[PDB]
């Protein structure tokens, strides 16, 4: 119903945002422009997506056009794994700010709990293909994130792909100054995340659901993989409500008090995906969608499975 959710930093965050991972650099400027024109006020970004400059061109044009005011936008980015060291965090944030052509971010996330060796490569590997870790722990990285708030570069800080023990580690940090505002995690009917969501919500941490449509454009997709958009059970719920399957998949997390960030570069779908504030899934619909859980996780890497902070060995 309401378009924004209150964060534990006192700011309001739009519950629907536009995802930008895999949005080609030659298409994402127009995608973000269209999104803002049709009502989006939250854009999910990351340095590792390699398209923040182009996202920034769109944001700047719409600000210049006075289609929107800066205070009305909620721009999110993420600290990549090769910048977990305390001496690199500010520069990483500043590069993102410069690319997005902003003087602050609304929310800055630790992208993954796994720190990697700094350098040009986003995934530094040893000769056998294991990622090369950094020895910097999540608590010291968190302290560096807190400094960004105190310097005015970001309004809120949070985490992404943290399991419950990792969230707990932050919450139990000696001398914790700012709690994480958000944990952004994969969540959809095949990976419903009940345990981790309940834990985060119980601590006042807002959960953002990524890959809500199952990321059908993920580069490692296989033909035999399950497909949310094609699941006849979900299509049936959509048909009953006279909505598209994507619209049901977006409304689902909204009714769990989650923020959701579907990605599209297709103008018609960008508009479609925003038309989700005028219908309600029943309790029965919600429980039925939850029943489709199969613990099917699309976003994880074999190269990281021995990293000490790999998040997905733990149940949740
Ligand atoms: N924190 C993290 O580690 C993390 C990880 C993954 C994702 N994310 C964030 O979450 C965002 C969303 O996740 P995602 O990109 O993995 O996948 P997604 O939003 O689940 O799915 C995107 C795919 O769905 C298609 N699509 C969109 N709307 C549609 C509609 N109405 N009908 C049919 N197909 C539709 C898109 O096609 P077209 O674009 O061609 O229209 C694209 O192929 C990402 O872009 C990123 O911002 C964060
Ligand atoms: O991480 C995201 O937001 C989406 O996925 C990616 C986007 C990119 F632009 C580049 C890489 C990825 C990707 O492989 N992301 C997956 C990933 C990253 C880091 C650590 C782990 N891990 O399992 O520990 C997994």
């Amino acid at each position: 119903m309401a378009s924004r959710i209150l964060l534990n930093n006192g700011a309001k965050m739009p519950i629907l945002g536009l995802g930008t991972w895999k949005s080609p650099p030659g298409q994402v400027t127009e995608a973000v422009k269209v999104a803002i024109d049709v009502g989006y006020r939250h854009i999910d970004c990351a340095h590792v997506y390699q398209n923040e400059n182009e996202v920034g061109v769109a944001i700047q044009e719409k600000l210049r056009e006075q289609v929107v005011k800066r205070e009305e936008l909620f721009i999110v980015s993420k600290l990549w794994c090769t910048y977990h060291e305390k001496g690199l965090v500010k520069g990483a944030c500043q590069k993102t700010l410069s690319d997005l052509k902003l003087d602050y971010l609304d929310l800055y996330l630790i992208h993954w709990p796994t720190g990697f060796k700094p350098g040009k490569e986003f995934f530094p590997l040893d000769e056998s293909g294991n990622v090369v870790p950094s020895d910097t722990n999540i608590l010291d990285t968190w302290a560096a994130m807190e400094e960004l708030v105190d310097e005015g570069l970001v309004k809120a800080i949070g985490i992404s792909n943290f399991n419950h023990l990792q969230v707990e580690m932050i919450l139990n940090k000696p001398g914790l100054k700012y709690k994480p505002a958000v944990n952004q995690i994969e969540c959809h009917p095949y990976l419903t995340q009940e345990k981790l969501i309940q834990y985060c919500q119980s601590k006042g941490i807002v959960v953002t659901a990524y890959s809500p449509l199952g990321s059908p454009d993920r580069p490692w997709a296989k033909p035999e993989d399950p497909s949310l958009l094609e699941d006849p059970r979900i299509k049936a719920i959509a048909a009953k409500h006279n909505k598209t399957t994507a619209q049901v998949l977006i409304r689902f997390p909204m009714q769990r008090n989650l923020v959701v960030i579907p990605k599209s570069v297709t103008p018609e779908r960008i508009a479609e995906n925003f038309k989700v504030f005028d219908f309600e899934l029943s309790s029965q619909d919600m429980t039925t969608l939850l029943s489709y859980n199969r613990n099917w996780r699309v976003c994880a890497l074999l190269s990281c499975t021995s990293h000490k902070d790999y998040p997905f060995h733990e149940e949740f």
